[PDB]
Formats: C-alpha cells, structure tokens, sequence
C-alpha cells in the first residue's frame, strides 16, 4: 500500500512529505498529505517563467535588463557572472528554471511587475489557471525561510500538479510559449536526483525543484513513459524537526518518485 509506504519514508527522513499525481482515464490520482501546504521554494520559476511569458510577444525574451551589486542577494550561479553585462528575459526565464538563480527570479517578479515587487501579480497568475490556494508573498531568499505551518509562499502537491498539468499538457500557453517553458524544464540541471532517479530511463522526465531552510526539498515533474503517455508528479517535503538548518533530503524524493513509477509502470 502506497501510503504505508510514504509514511515509512517520512519517519526514515524525519519528514513531512506530500505527493499528488492527477487521475488520468486509467490511474487514480495518487495523493498523500496532497492538500497540506508546503513552501514553493523555487518550484514557483516554473509558473513564473509562464506568466511572463504569456504576459509578453515572444520578442520580450531579448530586452536587456541591467541589475547591480544590491540585487545579488541570494544563490543565483548565473546572475552572478553576468552583473556587469545585465541578462536579457530569455536569459533570465533559462537561469530561473535550469538553475534556481534567485536574482534571476526577483528580477523576473520585477518584470511582471505590480504589488509586492510582482508576487501579487504571480498570484494573480496561478488564481487565473484555478488555483484558490497557492499564494506568494516573497521575493528570494526570503520566500525560503517561512516557519513550518505559516502559510507565506505556499502551494500543495494538489495545486501545484493542477497549475503544472496547464501549462505542461494544457492550453494555458499558445504551443510556441509553451516549448519554451517545456524546454527549460527538459534541460534543467538541478533534478537528476529527484523525481529523474525514481523513472526508469526509458521515461522522459522533465522538472523544476525547489529546495529551502526546515530540510525543504520539492519537485515537480511531468514524466512521459516509453509510449508517450503522460503524467504529471508533484513532491514536496520538508523537516521541521531538524530545525532551520535541516538539510534537504532529496533521497526522500527519489524513493517517493520510484513508489509512484512502480504504480504508473
Ligand atoms: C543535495 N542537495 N540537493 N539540493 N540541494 C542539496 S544540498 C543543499 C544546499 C547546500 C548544502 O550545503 O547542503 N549548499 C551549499 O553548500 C551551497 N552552495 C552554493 O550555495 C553554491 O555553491 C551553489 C549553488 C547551486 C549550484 C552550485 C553551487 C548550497 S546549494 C544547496
Ligand atoms: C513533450 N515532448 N517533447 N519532446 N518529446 C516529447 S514526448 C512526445 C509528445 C507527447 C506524447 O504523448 O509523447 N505529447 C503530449 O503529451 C502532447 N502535448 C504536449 O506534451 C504538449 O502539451 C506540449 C506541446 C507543445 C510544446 C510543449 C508541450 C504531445 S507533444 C509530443
Ligand atoms: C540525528 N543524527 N544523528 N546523526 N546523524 C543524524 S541526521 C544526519 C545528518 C543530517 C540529516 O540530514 O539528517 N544533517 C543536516 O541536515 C546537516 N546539518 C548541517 O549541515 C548543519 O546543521 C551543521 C553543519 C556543521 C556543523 C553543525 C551543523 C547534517 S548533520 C548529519
Ligand atoms: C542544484 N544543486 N546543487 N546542489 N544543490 C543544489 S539545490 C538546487 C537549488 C534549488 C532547487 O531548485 O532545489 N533552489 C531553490 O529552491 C533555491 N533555494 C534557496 O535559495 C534557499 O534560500 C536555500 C538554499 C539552500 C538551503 C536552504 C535554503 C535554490 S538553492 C539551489
Ligand atoms: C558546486 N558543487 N560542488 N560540490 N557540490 C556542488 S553543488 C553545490 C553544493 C555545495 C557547494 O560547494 O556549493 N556543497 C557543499 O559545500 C556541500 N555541503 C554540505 O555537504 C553540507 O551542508 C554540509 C553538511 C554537513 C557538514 C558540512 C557541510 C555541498 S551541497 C552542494
């Protein structure tokens, strides 16, 4: 039984952990904790990159936005090398998805613009696909470190995988927008050791982490299997026994992922 099954997995892990794989005309959904909140992390990149791009002509991707020293305050491997030159949004939407750069997605926020430095606008963004849940009220680091059960800059596995399967398998983007968004994910480079290590290889996995302080660790996945049919996997976890300084445990994520592919194989 799969739920025996994830809660052995959260007292390996000292762990919470949440997972939702919508109902498709032949799988139950699969869910567990999948209406409880968890941070975002930096899985909000994925919808965020969305918004902009809907929000835009495809032509906005090559506007340069220039940023300083003040703005580098959080991991952001991409923006920092580039400070002196600034990014244009297509480059900021790749180092926001491909590698969690915080700057990239303040400076993105920014873009979208509006209340609270863009995160009521982001809102906004995932009230229009249906989501009554999800809410940001950070811009990065900050979004990272709310206290575990304070509702800041939380999603559920639930409304995340709804918000996903839109953009991902829907009609939320036109198909050019879409591929864009999709390709990001197919090419990041943070998830090898997530949702990726519980598929076999012969399923296309593409994905968005996030990963925060409370030994925060999420993923959010579309898999494909070998013959093309799709799935849409949403995991999330975190430690509020270790305290702030928890570490992630992206382990956990692996072995949840390789439950639910026994599942759907
Ligand atoms: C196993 N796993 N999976 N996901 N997260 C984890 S471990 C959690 C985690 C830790 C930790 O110490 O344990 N960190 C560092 O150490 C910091 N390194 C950097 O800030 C920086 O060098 C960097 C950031 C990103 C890419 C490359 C370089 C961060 S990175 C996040
Ligand atoms: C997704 N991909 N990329 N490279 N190889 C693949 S798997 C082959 C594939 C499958 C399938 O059932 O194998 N598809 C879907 O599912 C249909 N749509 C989407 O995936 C779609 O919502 C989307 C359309 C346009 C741009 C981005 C996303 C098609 S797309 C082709
Ligand atoms: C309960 N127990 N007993 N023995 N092993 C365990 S649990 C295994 C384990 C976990 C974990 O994931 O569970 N960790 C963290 O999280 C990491 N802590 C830090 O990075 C940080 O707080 C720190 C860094 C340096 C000095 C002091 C603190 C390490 S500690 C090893
Ligand atoms: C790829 N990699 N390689 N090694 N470790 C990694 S983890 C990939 C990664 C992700 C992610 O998308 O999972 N991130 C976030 O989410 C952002 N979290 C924060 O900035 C954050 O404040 C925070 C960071 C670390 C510890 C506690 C809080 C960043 S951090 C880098
Ligand atoms: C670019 N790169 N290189 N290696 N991995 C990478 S990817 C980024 C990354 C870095 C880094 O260097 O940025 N890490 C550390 O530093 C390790 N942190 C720890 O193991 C950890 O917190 C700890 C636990 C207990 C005691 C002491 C330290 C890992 S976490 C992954």
């Amino acid at each position: 039984d799969l739920a025996d099954r994830f809660a052995e997995l959260e007292r390996r892990y000292d762990a919470r952990l949440g997972v939702y794989v919508p109902a498709t005309g032949t799988t139950a959904a699969i869910e567990y904790r999948a209406d409880e909140r968890f941070a975002f992390c930096s899985t909000f990149a994925a919808p965020l990159v969305a918004a902009v791009l809907h929000q835009n002509p495809l032509t906005h991707l090559d506007k340069l936005i220039t940023y300083t020293s003040d703005d580098i305050r959080s991991i952001s491997p991409v923006a920092q090398q580039h400070v002196q030159t600034g990014m244009t949004i297509g480059q900021l939407c790749d180092a926001a998805i491909r590698y969690s750069d915080g700057t990239a997605a303040n400076l993105l926020l920014a873009d979208l613009g509006g209340p609270g430095g863009g995160t009521a606008a982001f809102t906004g963004y995932l009230r229009s696909l249906g989501d009554t849940v999800s809410r940001l009220d950070a811009e990065e680091p900050e979004l990272n470190r709310d206290p575990p059960g304070d509702e800041r800059d939380t999603t559920t596995p639930h409304a995340i995988a709804l918000v996903l399967q839109q953009l991902v398998l829907g009609n939320a983007l036109p198909p050019d927008k879409r591929a864009l968004l999709t390709d990001w994910m197919a090419r990041n480079t943070t998830g090898a050791k997530r949702i990726r290590a519980g598929f076999p290889a012969d399923w296309k996995v593409i994905d968005k982490t996030g990963t925060g302080d409370y030994g925060r660790a999420n993923d959010i996945a579309v898999v494909w299997s070998p013959t093309g049919v799709p799935y849409v996997v949403a995991v999330m976890s975190d430690r509020a026994g270790g305290g702030y300084d928890a570490e992630p445990r992206e382990a956990l994520l692996a072995e949840a992922a390789t439950c639910v592919a026994g599942v759907l194989a």
